[PDB]
């Protein structure tokens, strides 16, 4: 202290920080609003302080490529630490430097296209469960809360695709697994007081509810020794030039994978159904393409999913409006200069995806939901370091091809059987949580009708 003079010295503009808090009072309207304002207020780069932590935002595409791709292993390897995490230190998304690079290698084959194609049948099964649970609510003309029914589905896929466990979480039952995965203001006090993280680490408070972790750690070791197609197997087969995945390291990835796909798959689906209900032509155009590819409600396959181009456009455009990461971040581990700009060690470098995804300077009518932006005609003009819903470079989203496949399979099955219409209780226009997550203020509730 006080690092509140850093950006002023480097000649980088940005809002004036208050003592101790830095700029965090400016988050009262959410991260996203704050990044847009800073983008409009200050232009291509700017700096601010999460408490005493300097954060440098960058928006130039070349400079974003340098940070995410060119200098990843060498400088910008790690995300901003948050804690306390206990043993979750060994999870790929949290691990650092050579330990991370190792975990990436051990888990990357698990997410190939070829392995993903063998998971499609298991992913296809619970699409049927989703429809039947939907129809029970469609035949009873009662508005439906999407996060529930989609979560029930996303939960169904996860437990099976990761552990082989096979539940209808929505109804079926208090089956022992649905629950420790139910625990699926603290993190702000972390920002003003990030000097307390190692305190909680010596106290062993895990941000991961210590009981969940205790359940799965033993739950995993039950599964391991009962077997001795899914992620757990794909990892068990891996630990059979890098030290094999240890037994606790394996448990921690599974947790990463359960969360990774739970609220993301679920919330993105709910974003898509929201837009599709408030844009009936896009819903119809989509159902037409689905029926042409899969006549007679033919079951989707890996190859027919990749065949649907407008399905791809609707997905991409929703992720434009609602990039659930909001920001991409990397810690500067060494004094460096990138694209003619000095960047001191210890600075956090931030890529404001949300702000970039809604920047009029790259997007005509950036608030409108317009899938044609992603037509094979137009998709070529889109700068991949502006549109970055899965990140970029060696630490991009390892689950990208799975998530897209998983969501597309869900949508196809549901649009083959139902049309979705706004209720009087639908929030139009949907508003984002002023909080710290990308979620609607109020949950998306719609009317479901059988075709
Ligand atoms: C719509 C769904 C998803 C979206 C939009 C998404 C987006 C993102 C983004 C933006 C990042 C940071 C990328 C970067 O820093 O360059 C990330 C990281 C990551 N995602 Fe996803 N994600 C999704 C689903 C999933 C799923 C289903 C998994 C399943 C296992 C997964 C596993 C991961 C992991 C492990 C990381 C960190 C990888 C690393 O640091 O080595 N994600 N995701
Ligand atoms: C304090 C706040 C909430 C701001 O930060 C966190 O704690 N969240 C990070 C910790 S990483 C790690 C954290 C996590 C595990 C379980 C529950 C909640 C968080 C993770 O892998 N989650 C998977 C994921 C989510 C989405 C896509 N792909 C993968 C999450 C993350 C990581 C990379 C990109 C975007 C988000």
């Amino acid at each position: 202290t006080h690092s509140h003079g850093l950006f002023k010295k480097l000649g980088i503009p940005g809002p004036t920080p208050l003592p101790f808090l830095g700029n965090i009072l400016s988050y009262h309207k959410g991260f996203c609003m704050f990044d847009m304002e800073c983008h409009k207020k200050y232009g291509k780069v700017w700096g601010f302080y999460d408490g005493q932590q300097p954060v440098l935002a960058i928006t130039d595409p070349d400079m974003i490529k340098t940070v995410l791709v060119k200098e990843c292993y060498s400088v910008f390897t790690n995300r901003r630490p948050f804690g306390p995490v206990g043993f979750m230190k060994s999870a790929i998304s949290i691990a650092e430097d050579e330990e991370w690079k190792r975990l990436r290698s051990l888990l990357s084959p698990t997410f190939t296209s070829g392995k993903l194609k063998e998971m499609v049948p298991i992913i296809a099964q619970y699409g049927d469960v989703l429809v039947r649970n939907l129809r029970r609510e469609a035949e009873t003309g009662k508005p439906v809360t999407l996060k529930d029914v989609f979560g029930a589905y996303s939960m169904d896929v996860i437990t099976s695709t990761s552990f082989g466990v096979n539940i209808d979480s929505l109804n079926n039952p208090q089956d022992p697994f649905v629950e420790n995965t139910k625990k699926l203001p603290f993190f702000l006090s972390i920002t003003v007081f990030p000097f307390l993280i190692p305190i909680l680490e010596v106290l062993n408070i895990c941000v991961f509810p210590r009981e969940v972790t205790n359940f799965l750690r033993k739950s995993v070791k039950r599964m391991k020794e009962s077997r001795l197609v899914d992620f757990l197997q794909l990892m068990i087969d891996s630990q059979n030039s890098h030290k094999a995945l240890s037994d606790l390291e394996l448990v921690a990835q599974s947790i990463i994978f359960i969360f990774a796909g739970y609220e993301t798959t679920s919330s993105v689906l709910s974003f898509i159904m929201y837009e599709l209900a408030t844009h009936p032509d896009v819903q119809q155009k989509l159902q037409e393409e689905i029926d042409a590819v899969l006549p007679n409600k033919a079951p989707p396959t890996y190859d027919t999913v990749l065949q649907m181009e407008y399905l791809d456009m609707v997905v991409n455009e929703t992720l434009r409006l609602f990039p659930i990461a909001m920001r991409l971040e990397r810690v500067c581990k060494k004094d460096v200069e990138i694209n003619g700009m000095f960047i001191p060690k210890g600075v956090v470098v931030m890529i404001p995806s949300y702000a970039l995804h809604r920047d009029p300077k790259y997007w005509t009518e950036p608030e409108k939901f317009l899938p044609e932006r992603f037509s094979k005609k137009n998709k070529d003009n889109i700068d991949p370091y502006i549109y970055t819903p899965f990140g970029s470079g060696p630490r991009n989203c390892i689950g990208m091809r799975f998530a897209l496949m998983n969501m597309k399979l869900a949508l196809i099955r549901v649009l083959q059987n139902f049309s979705f219409k706004p209720c009087k209780e639908t929030q139009i226009p949907l508003k984002l949580s002023l909080g710290g997550l990308l979620q609607p203020e109020k949950p998306v509730v719609l009317k479901v009708e059988s075709r």
